[PDB]
């Protein structure tokens, strides 16, 4: 939303939050509530959460001013999901399976 590169990303975003993804896209919907979901350790472990809601918000208000500091922003979400859960837990597939719908993607990035 702003230069072509950022409605590509904001075309990336909308897909990411399209009921396409919902099925793995939901626990990224919104920032996670640590005190909700009991996970006491939550912010101990991660320095700077990042969900779409966050994403799409920044978007709305013109902060990313390039592809490369959105990307950064989707990319902490997901890294922060693979350091605090275990491997095998259920929402590592469903971040996996969405990172890989946004790097291919992202990998089309107009030049
Ligand atoms: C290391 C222990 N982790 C958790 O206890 C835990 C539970 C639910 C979560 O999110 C809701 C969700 C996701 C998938 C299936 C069911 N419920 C999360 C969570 C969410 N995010 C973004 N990262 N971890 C962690």
């Amino acid at each position: 939303k702003l230069s072509e590169q950022l409605k590509h990303c904001n075309g990336i975003l909308k897909e990411l939050l399209s009921k396409k993804h919902a099925a793995y896209a939901w626990p990224f919907y919104k920032p996670v509530d640590a005190s909700a979901l009991g996970l006491h350790d939550y912010h101990d472990i991660i320095k700077h959460p990042m969900d779409l809601s966050t994403v799409k918000r920044k978007m709305e208000n013109r902060d990313y001013r390039d592809a490369q500091e959105f990307a950064a922003d989707v990319r902490l979400m997901f890294s922060n999901c693979y350091k605090y859960n275990p491997p095998d837990h259920d929402v590592v597939a469903m971040a996996r399976k969405l990172q890989d719908v946004f790097e291919f993607r992202y990998a089309k990035m107009p030049d």
